[PDB]
């Protein structure tokens, strides 16, 4: 139930593919290229199912000199959903590295 | 360059190839699959390069059911460093998932 | 303001007082968690904030321990207060349990909690 | 062992009161770069050799100076020689809601006795 299209609040959208080998692959909506890993044989306890990916802020036509990397669960259901935190880090001189990285949180739904 | 065998200072190790255009693939070490993304245009100005990864802690032996994405930047110095701050994802119930996620920091050298 | 009664999404409840020197004092109970009853909290608050629409940083901590139990931890909300029709406060949170050197990797859990004057 | 100054790399320092129910008061640092801090600690913390779990808050507005922020430090203390407070941050900046998504800074920072 992870393949497919995903909605946050604020507009964006992702398309990721699950894979039988526990890859995601998609993009990230301009457009970026996503990349990571989720639990391909989690419990079926009602616990969710682990999964991460990352986003380079970079493609053909721009460059944020950044990467987000979203850590979070899958939780299956009539409203399916995906909750995570993300760490979004920016590339900044060694004087200014302890401000290189914002803390924060998305839901993702199937809308 | 980022291409290369990477250790903690807890021990771990972390081997790393960095594509082309913006990919790393490699593995954590009990050997597991990372993917992720990198800028493989950063700046000139002596910015460090953003980057992030993610480890989905099932292989062909065990299974924790989490799942740990670093993000972080690579800077290129007399001792090279990829300095990182992670997040460690727990498949829980969702009672449970105000207690689903550790935060932490590591800093790799290829020493 | 921010002084009131306030509750996040699980239950708890935040009983807290801001003064006009910006601290932030009261009282946490929790509905999650090695605990029970109240613990006291104290934290600090822009006092002054900018007028662009902008809302309100502050903080607090709690350390886990009362007359009741001790969990050996404490956790601290890092957010800021949005007035509005719908009042509340957004916040993240780190909460760091004593371990030794070995595990201290996985001594911290973060996470995030709003808070609303309804239940 | 907490009470005291204490110092970080970055050329900053803190001088705490640790009272006997785990209150934590003092200041975060010339005047215009003196902050009030205050903060909990755990007063009766395990003797298994785990540390000892503390936070604190400063909001960075003092008589000269506003920055419409607040940093929080959560982490725990370990005595003896290298006595160190070891700590991960919070800092949120006020913005508007457009921008509460890049409001908040995650780090680390390790404070010393010496």
């Amino acid at each position: 139930g992870i393949t497919g299209t995903w909605y946050n609040q604020l507009g964006s959208t992702f398309i990721v593919t699950a894979g039988a080998d526990g890859a995601l692959t998609g993009t990230y909506e301009s457009r970026y290229v996503l990349t990571g890993r989720y639990d391909s044989a989690p419990a079926t306890d009602g616990s969710g199912t682990a999964l991460g990916w990352t986003v380079a802020w970079k493609n053909n036509y721009r460059n944020a000199h950044s990467a987000t990397t979203w850590s979070g669960q899958y939780v299956g259901g009539a409203e399916a959903r995906i909750n995570t935190q993300f760490l979004l880090t920016s590339g900044t001189t060694e004087a200014n590295a302890w401000k290189s990285t914002l803390v924060g949180h998305d839901t993702f739904t199937k809308v």
